[PDB]
């Protein structure tokens, strides 16, 4: 059971951060406002559903381990070590920093679990794997709003009032 | 006979600014140019498409109660109360300013006729609530654009050559 | 620019045509009465949609040319050279009896128009055969409810109150 | 428990009605002769599928505000306040003129229950106004055919075997 | 092979003549004209999908019982047995009439293969009353449209210009 | 006319039993309590829907032999030979009785008539045999409950309150 | 803006209602155990996929009235007025009792809004009226596995180790 | 009537070929034996669908121009100019030869075609561009089986008996 | 229980038959070799999906006449009467030979079988002429690659190292 | 070929492994009584489909490596390792108890197998985790039924004749 | 075969340009970057489509004319004329600009083909201007990010640093 | 970046050969020609697609990780490291001698960059282990063709003009 334990950790605390995002980018959806609005209203429909997916294939996982789930609101506000995204109308800019960081962190310690778990469970840690494959995606898809090329800097001053995100 | 004139009226004023707005939305669609063209070109579409299936009903509403329907070119002409768009190449801040005023005012006028039928007809009415909650939706998606947030009043002289839209 | 003015033309004036041909067909959809308005309610419904079809496709083939589309209603309106449909209640026999005449008026309109550009402009002109295509086939379809045979001279008596159409 | 019966009572005499216009539908659908026999055929099979659609929201309206749905056979039979349709084969200007009256009458009873309950159960209200627009439209389609226009009274005497209908 | 040639025969027999039926309901869908041709023009096209869908299974029945199939366009003309239908503009009860006669000696002929072969092949006499059903069917939607009612002979004066069929 | 009365007749008595069965799995569909209500809500749609078809090709073959189709609601209440299923909440286990129970008559009754018709109107016989195939199946999936097993007489004393059904 | 403040006030207390369905919910599909697990487990992703398309129409509708949609994990914890469902493995009839209680009260709570709201905004009315109809029927669904029926009490002694519910 | 006799007459020599084609590639499609015949099988079915496709459209045109178009079997057998495909079961390598030559003598023939109408109706030309595009494709398809390589010349002796074909 | 004992044993021993061949033709799928491999591959998963669908019909006959299915793998060793298919790597040639003879002998046996059981069982005997329908296809399926026709014998040298199948 | 060997042993073991639970829940699937039959019916149906892809993918995988893969009916009785499943009508919670048991020593197979070629083949591998997760997920879908919660140990005394199971 | 020559010549010449625009379009597709990142991936996608099907119809065409298609990477780098795209994370200003002037050179020599075989070959002219076609509404497409208005030169200063395109 | 640079490495050459590989294999679709052509234009199509969707997930992969993907025409020229296919017509036993060839190299590089990139990246390992796994699949299905068995060891003669291939 020491063996249980690493595998039930690490898909319970995968399964509250993708809760987590799929709370933030359903709310950036909703209130995102500026000239990408509607682009990043569209692309984060679609994070939501491969999110949503997985945090779907990971309860499911830990069920299969013969684990409970804990998917409650409470576990997600709880178990945060993320932080909450900002009510009120969201502007592109900082929508696009927010999921950058918030995409690159969750990937890191999804890294990180993979490792922890590949000895014991292999199909736990494959699993992971491929929600970290989709999460790295994610944040590429954010990156390159503000990635710098040989012609353009690509600063984002044009979707954030002059300044430099 | 003075009940279901209400009806009409409410149903055919609403027909023909429907028909207004698709010519719109699909003129725009096509001539649309700038950093936002295409995002345009696409929401405007959807647009044309809601706009259109509404047109529909609200047509076989006016049969439903007994009455012809007048979707003529002239009428729609005629039966103006409301600014034609410009011809020409159109610049995307002016798409979405010019919709963002066509929408608030047609949903305005709808909002008032659900109430002037509500009493005698209310299928009609009802109609005419779906008609005004789309009509308030796209209205919220060209708002979008130039909406005020705490990190960036998004003025829109990004897409309008430098100048406030 | 003598070149491309031709061309500019050719399919301006078709995008208004087809797009007056749309409201009378969707105008005659919902009003049409008698014994055949259920037959041509589906019928002008099918119409409608392969005339908007090619209505998008000669627009997108003016802005593919490098110039504005007009396909507002004023201009309808203007641009006329055809009979607006009637209002009220449209009986079946004057439905067939306007489209049997409208049909074959644009058609043989679009016939000149590919002439006049085949030798600039063959992709365009091809686009043009593709539109008087499907509108000589649209004249067919209501050609055939008064069309002569060895064994009925189909008068349309039985569809126009015991009169001859 | 005296708004509880308000609902119950216009659920349950518009499920009546509906399962009455059900077998009243299929029975002319199959059975109904003449020049219009087959356009009837198809109309009237996607009035059963509509009002069929209807049936079951009614049912399960009356289920969810916590009272049985009755929709058995006798209670069709007992629950009258509504012609039955003849039995043998039906002509096409029989089934029009049926239907006509039918889908108005019960457009009719529906409308007045609307109004019973809205103050109670805006809920049920609600869905008994969605019945009421299909059940009005089913009645125009049907009327359509003897609609008198301009140029023609429509008086069905080529549907009728000379006859006005 | 007293019992092979029974079933090659009943099999064969009865492709030619869903055949002759493709070949003809394709010729009336195109050609039919009058108050009825539309709804004609759809309904021979259902027809001609359901022949040449059970074309298709006799001639995949012949093979499966070892023999080969004759389905070429000489054996169409040769092996007869059934009237050619008009060339030309065909009327709308010329085609009624034509295939009220033609679907009705198919279905007779094919009701008495299938006793025929019942014995010897049940598999196949099984296909032929697949086929037989379809034919019956088709007859009855041809019928149809002068069946006699308590209201209404249909004598089909109005689609013969104004002699009974 | 001896002959196509006994296939007149076995497909009327075939149509009303399925129509007596259609209004019954539709009432049981929204009216089951207990355990089982949700399994059978599901299993009596998937019924109903395969009963709907059965009912729509039993009136087509008697259109198809020539006769008149009766599938009134007064026929269905007249020709009953059939125990009406009760009124209000139903229980799962009462549910599951009366089908088995209803679904054995049924099906026994079919089978006469298949023999009855088989030597005149082999093709009527064959619907006949497709619907007691139905009719069979439906009754297995409700005998299944209550099946004795080695382990387990399967008695309904859990879904009865601790009574056998 | 005290009449935009009822109607914020109503969408975004019933957005966190619906937010609240969602997590718990999902939370049951996962954990639920005992005879009706699987049962539950589908039926609660169907409850599951409407809920959450009505969160989606909700948040829309706020953005629709120019107002900021709060759909943040915290605000889920914060804005209560619900009892959270236990962690861990669920019983079936915990589940059953759990969801009972909880969607009779939401849609409780949503009837008062209609109220409300229906004067200043019908059409912010009538899309609460859509939610409060699919809570009300997800209440008759739960209600269902307990109700009493003339024949059974159906107590849920055989899902709740002996003992009634 | 000089310039529509040139269609009429290219329209309808073109529709005879084709419909000589789809019965020899079905009668070849059952008939075919030997290691190719299910490629050949399903190869002759896909061409089965191209060329009824292609027989549907000029038909269509033929009416379009105003013309009855004559799709009877005896004018297939008429208005021959290509040989007839021999009864019996048929090789795979004299399926290839017949088609291969069958196509390749259609596609010159409609070349023909394509340059006498060109100038008086370009969009009939068109029409049959398309029909010979599809047609030489087949050519292809049929020549491509022994096709001569640097490495193999094909002679198909494989599936010709070790005989060259 | 005499009549039913011979059902039961027509659908077990057509069942256990199928499920044979539902391995058979599996395991040729993966393990054929040779230049017909591939379209041998795609043969046999059409084959082996029909087979598929009618052991799933026979055991629901099984049940729906009250019997148990056995369709356990001993069953399928045990009641052989069939020869197992070679281990290995599978030559073309060997594949066609083999399903010729083991199609050919179980469709004679199902023959066999149909006139066992129609007397008492027609809707059995009618399952069992469509499953022997499908073997016998399946069989002209395979021997048409070694079928004999006028210009070549097909010996199948060509496919089997130079040597006749 | 000592690397190729463990691969090859490890493939064909899952596949026999596979093909065994194929016909194990496909015998269930059919033969299962009691409250809970209609639930393990489909339930059972979804668990054959997926096993059923995975035996297709192990076979593939064999192939794919370069042996020959024996999914002969004759080995899977051979190289059996697991319990037959009894021939009969089978109890619901006689399925549960079995496939708990079954898919819980299959999945523990494949687990070692996985490590036993990680290091030679890890596409092997990988594919083996993914038929280890499909079949570890079935194992809870199966256990769920008796799983232990807080308010109710489970112990299906109501589906199993009031006897712990 | 000075004829053929020059069909070859222009198909072949078009294939490569192309694929060149294939690959192009692909590698833009995954490394533009900036605010229109995401805009452009999407459109890049469709455009990447649209050029994909293209490529087979003319690689097809030139099998058809009975040449063999060179679509080798050698010869799309040999047979340039036009720039390779740079490698690297692109700007989406450098996007627009490129693609802005390879669809007009592009669209450019496909018109020029067209008229050089026209004359010998009207069914691969015919295929050329569909190519030029979408060629040229790709142009557009790019052209609109761009694209002067009354409003707004819409020199691109946004999307470029500050600087006009 | 000493381990990013072995991820980015591993991918980009990953990317090329696909690439390279989607060039030949439609190369070899359009050219194949002999007795299997058909055969392998259609194997070869769906080569080609398993083979671009990978190519799509690969270059994604390498956004992912921060890295620019190259996919040039005149990388995969470059980065060759594999023999380009002939131009020409080409035969069916040299397509498969090729594939043979081509896979089986591509699939043992893939196999040793797993090995590499497995510590540092298990997740762009996973993806690389996926391309393998298909690249081998494809080279079973292309040795399938020549594999030797008991009977025939499957030279190729009969597809190489009497040569072993
Ligand atoms: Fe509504
Ligand atoms: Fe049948
Ligand atoms: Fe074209
Ligand atoms: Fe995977
Ligand atoms: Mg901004
Ligand atoms: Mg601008
Ligand atoms: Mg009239
Ligand atoms: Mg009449
Ligand atoms: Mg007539
Ligand atoms: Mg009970
Ligand atoms: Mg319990
Ligand atoms: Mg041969
Ligand atoms: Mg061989
Ligand atoms: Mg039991
Ligand atoms: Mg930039
Ligand atoms: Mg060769």
């Amino acid at each position: 059971t020491e063996d249980l334990k690493k595998s039930v950790q690490a898909l319970q605390n995968t399964l509250t951060e993708l809760q987590a995002l799929q709370l933030q980018t359903k709310q950036a959806h909703w209130n995102v406002s500026g000239t990408l609005w509607y682009t990043l209203h569209e692309l984060l429909q679609d994070h939501y559903e491969g999110i949503s997916k997985f945090a779907d294939d990971v309860a499911e996982r830990q069920l299969s381990v013969g684990a409970s789930s804990d998917g409650r609101a409470i576990t997600i506000v709880a178990a945060s070590r993320l932080p909450e995204i900002p009510g009120g109308f969201l502007d592109d800019a900082q929508v696009i920093q927010f999921f950058t960081y918030q995409y690159e962190t969750v990937g890191q310690r999804i890294h990180q679990r993979v490792g922890d778990v590949e000895k014991v469970d292999p199909t736990t840690a494959n699993l992971l794997q491929e929600v970290e494959h989709i999460i790295e995606k994610y944040q590429w898809q954010m990156r390159a709003f503000l990635q710098n090329t040989p012609t353009d800097p690509n600063t984002g001053f044009d979707i954030n009032n002059g300044k430099p995100v």
